[PDB]
């Protein structure tokens, strides 16, 4: 209760999975929000599953699409003042190797996982330094930031990326006195209802050679975390990986 | 409030700053607490300062005494029910190269710092495993542990060693389903009493190219950090290390 | 002498500074080689520096250009037989914090040190698998791969990038037989004619502060590394990173 | 030929398998050797077998042994004069989990990974600073100072600690220019005669989930690195980790 009071984070991708209970766990400690996604139909379902509109409302934009990273901001703060913390949660994979990569497969997973996240954290640093706000910027940065994967090759040069890019970002807002941290955070395997339309998914990411937990995690396990660093208690973290992977990189 | 309801922890020097922090902040969310000290002097004030005996209370005990760990157990259990969480806090410092390190300082730091580590990592295991506690070893690691410092040789020995033994610990615990997870924390530099009877210290902490944030931190900001990994909120994360450092180690 | 005898080599950015040295020891050491840069100029007048025809050439090309690649791959066949190992050097800096930098130079940055990567590694896999050549795949890096710098951003998102990329391709080739190896390598601060045209460069990187050996490089301390890596000495080497930096990232 | 000319190495435990191979090529490059065990019987066996006196001597002593390692610098440098290089190689493992060892096991092995690393990093830093020797210390300390294994909870201790101790020694060394470089490297699984005594033991670490090359390495895989540390093409890398595991560590 109340560990996010005062505080209006945006969330992208914040409609399904790992970002709707980031979601939800915001609102719970007292966050106004604001989740994305492509997707008008899913995003305006998701909003009202949470809350009312004094507490969370949605907003249409692809976090690849740079024009409407400024439409998001200006709508979330004309709903509930100015943004003091942003989540930057959207992103897809390709199921190729590196050597199977296409290049438009290349590109576009770019552009949401790479472009989207660095769009989202140069506008929320412009919008969110010097405001007494306690701003925070976290990363979904990935297990797939620390290991590669054979079959992941694009998908890991993103997160490689942004587990170093959010490090320079931390380093300046606070070199500068912005009042602005970021962070990133890095999931193992988390169950959601996409997982378990990938047939034998769970089995094969709860096997002892990938999870030592011998489980995947819960969506709740990323929105605790995040919890954390939105809030106040985490004003001393600033460039670091917050890593809850089941043991997944422990060995 | 609440995060740590039903939860009996055991925090190693946690007399002082930030053990004194952390005992504080799990009393407010819930907790029962044993802390310890060497001295009990500084042990019994601590306890009352923090709040009442069916909250807190003190057991004299050196980290580095094996024998011990099993009396100081065998008290918090007596006192407060079966111990949940551990927080494996007792430390001391030599400030010598490795070069201008002797043997006996060597042994010394070494015994409280890695083997007092290692005596309650392996107690605490054994005391909780398959008791359905939600049980959680938090030891303490530093940013030492992960960059070298040119005067505190045994002192990053002794931290590299927990970070590393933790991941063990944390890895068999997780295959053999024993319901007790095992993590390290890393301060940065912190303010405490102690760090300003060290002259120019915090000032020389606070120096950009050593603390990018300007100044260091606070005992609650690795308090906070330590509720979390204590409650279930983190029941998905073993292994890993959690760094707060003011962009120590970003940079 | 002789360690890298029968390989064929491609160093992209082969004409100056680290890529140079690089072209300067594999000829010492046996290998054929094939430098680029995008201008004709100074890759002519480079190859000529270093030894004859039979030795060594220059191929005009950009690496952000996917289609040249092809054309580089074949040039170098025509001139020695099938190319065993890539050095993928090539790249470019913008001096601007993440919050500073445009898109056009994001755009332009990642065209060069991240596509340009994946354009080579992901042709240097389908044209060096299978072949017996004990292949190897180098990858420039950087100690901004690990460590952010304020005023790098954009380059801080390629290193980190080509960092996990390439353990992804490494695991790859390594599962798969291919018989090609993919690592990184990590410079420090190296001196070179372009360090010594900024004025006051050099004495920064040297601070202690910075590179505690109180001086920066040489271009060979990256072309040794570089060797080893493309010989068959480092035949069980794969997915790893390399660093040379002075203990830039040791502190 | 000729990449070591003039350096006088000591390796410890350079009887057997990686110590033995290092031995071999350090004498193919130049260098003279000093390898040591506490046994004789292998020792004197071992040294013949790799070359003359002039070449290659052998030293008893345990590395775990203070007052030894000053009888054995001056018993090197007695025969080939000024010791430049120190390979702290020794080791030995405990197949316990942390809950599982005992204090006799966790002492035993901390005498000779850790305090035996110790003494003879900080022996050797007093007897090669200052002398223009471009003196190296190479200390091995494991794919298991990086990652947790759940049956070596001592030996991941002792790994981690060597891993940071390094990092220490290497920067008092580089900050007071004494012309000392402390590097790690850390071998994944190799082949040698002991592992083929431990029936099933290289098929296990074979396994693609163990090792993504699907086989383990060779003792010389380990000797080239230590190759190119000994060696000045290394001058400008120091407070580093080396990691030859055929991508153990990557995934
Ligand atoms: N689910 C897992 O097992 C898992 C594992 C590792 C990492 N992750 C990472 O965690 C993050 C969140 O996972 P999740 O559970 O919400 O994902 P999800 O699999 O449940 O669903 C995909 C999510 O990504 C968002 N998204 C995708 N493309 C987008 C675009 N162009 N614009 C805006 N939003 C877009 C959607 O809102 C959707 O919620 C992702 O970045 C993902 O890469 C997830
Ligand atoms: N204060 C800082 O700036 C700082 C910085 C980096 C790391 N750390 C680490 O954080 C941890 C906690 O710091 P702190 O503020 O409580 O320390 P402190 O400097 O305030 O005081 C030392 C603490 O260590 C405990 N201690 C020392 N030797 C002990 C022994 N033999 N048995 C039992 N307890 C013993 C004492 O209870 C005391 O509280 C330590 O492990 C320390 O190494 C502290
Ligand atoms: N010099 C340093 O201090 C330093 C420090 C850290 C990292 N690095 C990295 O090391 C690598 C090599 O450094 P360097 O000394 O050769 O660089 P350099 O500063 O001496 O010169 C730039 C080099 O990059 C190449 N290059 C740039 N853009 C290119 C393009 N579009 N196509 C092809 N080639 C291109 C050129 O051939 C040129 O040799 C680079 O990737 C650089 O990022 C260098
Ligand atoms: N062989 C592997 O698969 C493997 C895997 C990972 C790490 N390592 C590490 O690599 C290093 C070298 O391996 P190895 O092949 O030489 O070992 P080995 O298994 O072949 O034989 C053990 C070696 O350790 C030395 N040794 C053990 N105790 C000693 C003592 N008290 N004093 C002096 N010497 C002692 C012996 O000389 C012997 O050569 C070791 O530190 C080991 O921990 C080995
Ligand atoms: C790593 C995780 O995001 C994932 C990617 C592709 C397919 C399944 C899971
Ligand atoms: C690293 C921190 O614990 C410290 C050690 C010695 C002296 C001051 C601070
Ligand atoms: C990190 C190194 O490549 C560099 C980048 C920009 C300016 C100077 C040096
Ligand atoms: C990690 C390696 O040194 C090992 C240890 C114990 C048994 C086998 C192999
Ligand atoms: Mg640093
Ligand atoms: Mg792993």
């Amino acid at each position: 209760s109340n560990r996010l009071d005062g505080k209006v984070a945006i969330i992208t991708g914040g409609t399904l999975g790992i970002g709707l209970a980031i979601a939800t766990k915001f609102v719970e400690e007292g966050a106004k929000v604001m989740i994305t996604d492509r997707h008008s139909d899913v995003g305006e379902k998701a909003a009202k599953s949470v809350g009312t509109p004094d507490q969370i409302q949605f907003f249409q934009h692809d976090s690849s699409d740079e024009d409407g990273w400024t439409k998001l901001f200006d709508a979330t703060e004309k709903a509930f003042g100015p943004v003091s913390t942003l989540v930057n949660n959207a992103g897809i994979a390709v199921n190729k190797s590196v050597e199977e990569t296409t290049t438009a497969e290349w590109r576009k997973l770019l552009a949401v996982n790479l472009d989207g996240v660095f769009f989202g954290t140069r506008l929320g640093i412009q919008r969110m330094k010097n405001k007494g706000l306690g701003a925070s910027i976290i990363n979904m940065s990935s297990i797939e930031g620390f290991v590669g994967d054979p079959s992941l090759g694009a998908y890991n040069a993103s997160k490689g990326a942004v587990r170093i890019m959010s490090k320079s970002a931390a380093l300046d807002c606070a070199l500068k006195d912005y009042d602005v941290r970021v962070n990133t955070v890095h999931p193992g395997y988390i169950k959601t209802p996409l997982v378990d339309d990938l047939p034998g998914a769970e089995e094969a990411m709860s096997q002892r050679t990938k999870t030592p937990m011998g489980h995947i995690g819960e969506p709740n396990d990323i929105a605790y975390i995040c919890v954390y660093l939105a809030s106040n208690e985490s004003k001393f973290a600033t460039g670091s990986e917050f890593v809850v992977d089941g043991g997944y990189t422990a060995q």
